[PDB]
């Protein structure tokens, strides 16, 4: 399926649109494809868009980063398990906000500490005000691995290695999770991408390699 | 923006699209419409298509049923505090998945209990195959409180408060998390539907109301 | 170390003491006998106290229910990766809070729901009170697999096989997580055990063994 | 009942034990003291011994570093909604692992990075090895926030003040957590401490005050 949507992806980036964007009328709960898709929530990513999915066809999986985070994995447990999806694909992206803060900071600020409130609003350009109490919950933002970069930088070297690494992270989560399987006939199988938000296009990531 | 957004959709469910499926260029990562959208991973769920958003307006955030869960937290935090939305839509669905199942059900069928490994592929007609062993993640598979209906049920007055349950749990959750602010001059506001899969079209969910 | 522990038990049981009560002096933080426990908050144990244990010697790790979750596992992580500990033992027992409510209930009688309030009042003896909000964490409560019985019930075949499923359980988290080294030259070894509050005795759980 | 405990801690530094460590017959489960402990899982403290508690007064609730994180929440609502406790006593402790690495050194380390592997091993002193895959869970290992001193150094100033901070984020998360009432009819009371592990003697944390 896969590489079906890779050359609708080359498409969209080229200005080709795929998707078609009314309303398909009844259809069934499984995805017609079998493929359940993990992206970041990413306001500039349109997952049916980007990837010419139709609706119906895939599982859409959005979170702050794409992370996979516990969240995600029951996310997928469910739809292979219950509703026989076979296939996953991960599209991180480029310009991602998870490049640009860290756990400590922002729950700093959350929690009341006047320097880490002021520099969040420095780091953001936007008036960030503080909760003034602390929370067991969430637990870890899953900023990616690394020292912070400028929000919304452009594209580097560097910070393609980190998400590429983010997405390491998450392809070895799934193909070792105990409730996910990923070898013998019930298998699913993965692959994991970075998505240019300002081309369009689509790059895959290698596997295995280094996860953070 | 969201009475905006109702329109657009109830053009979408009479057969007339809004969404447009190209790529935008280049974008900036604040969502332009400062909404963030928490809705149900199901393939039949394209939430830039049915709101009629496009591509750069709104965070997109999907689990399994669209539950307001630790992960959504984290996500609508991010989206508030550092990219500056500030009004949140919960959109859950009919003939949703989390109606058919019970977390000790997936939990027993995942451990390897061959009754509830059967009892699965019967209720899912589909071959599930248990992983033979435990898990302490994911903690809870958030199935809609009530007993399951059959997988891909149609609608029913019954059905349609349970989903409507869940929907209001998520607003107080929602409304009464220490790190969100839903009051004060930082606050976000927030509002819940019921997306028809088979119509196309939205349905509001009073607030305050009966959770589960 | 662990069949003496059992020894030092059955003196316990018979109504002679092993730990010592007294401040041991300064020590190192590794537990010298190079065991995790993991057990019930339950007031009515004493780790230390029924296996004989004396202070420095084990991790002490307690929950309610002592059941193996998320933080369980990053305990025992840190236990034996960071700390060198190579052996753990469950200590679930008799009489446990954990057989007598269920998840949903609890969790309703919180949100608000009065019937559930009143039920909760009814189950415990106390005045329950609704908090009138909903929340996402925690995610589970994690009572025992299996319909609730009265609150402190004694002694029974069926209440002691749901005790020891959720050991089994326990047994099979920790011997399946991807985090915890169970074969080769950097395992553990793991064995699980019923405590009888009432008679002071420890019964060993087979393994493996259904899991609940 | 805690002032009568730290006197109880008092003699206890002193040489002076109040613990009686034989077993007490039957008991009920609800704690006759109605006092919930959540302590560090560290093999020196004693949690029963410290506070000078007798088997069958308070629920002790334990984990690496005492932290308030969402088991812990899990346990107290239990203990209180159910079991009947309305004090909450925080026994963090000086020499703490917690103060001694960080979360994402231990993460790459298990994710299999060498670099990370051998640096454990260097602050650990022991022969730490890799998991080499990546997991979801435990999404936080919770090390105190600050830059990480050595495994098992002595108390300092510093310490001491890292060490409070967390004690009092942890206060702060039970005085804001939506389904605990630490106001009103139904409320529960909370003091935080840390245990200097070498004289046996608790000194008390300040609160409100800054939380890491
Ligand atoms: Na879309
Ligand atoms: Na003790
Ligand atoms: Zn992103
Ligand atoms: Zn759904
Ligand atoms: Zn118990
Ligand atoms: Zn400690």
């Amino acid at each position: 399926n896969t590489d079906a949507l890779l050359e609708n992806n080359r498409l969209y980036a080229g200005g080709q649109a795929t998707h078609r964007p009314g309303h398909p009328g009844m259809q069934p709960i499984q995805p017609s494809r079998r493929v359940a898709v993990v992206a970041c929530m990413d306001a500039r990513l349109d997952v049916e868009d980007l990837l010419g999915l139709q609706t119906g066809e895939a599982h859409i999986i959005r979170n702050a980063g794409g992370v996979i985070n516990e969240d995600a994995i029951r996310c997928l447990i469910i739809s292979h398990h219950l509703l026989n999806t076979h296939e996953i694909i991960l599209v991180h992206h480029t310009r991602c906000g998870m490049l640009a803060f860290t756990d400590d900071l922002l729950r700093a600020g959350l929690e009341g500490d006047a320097a880490a409130e002021k520099l969040i609003g420095q780091a953001t350009g936007r008036a960030f005000v503080s909760a003034g109490k602390a929370s067991a919950s969430p637990a870890a933002f899953q900023a990616f691995r690394g020292p912070p970069e400028p929000l919304d930088a452009p594209r580097s070297d560097a910070s393609t290695e980190r998400i590429a690494a983010d997405v390491r992270r998450g392809l070895s989560i799934i193909l070792n999770h105990p409730w996910l399987p990923t070898a013998g006939p019930d298998a699913i199988t993965v692959r994991g991408f970075i998505y240019d938000v300002d081309t369009g296009r689509l790059e895959e990531v290698s596997y295995p390699g280094p996860m953070g």
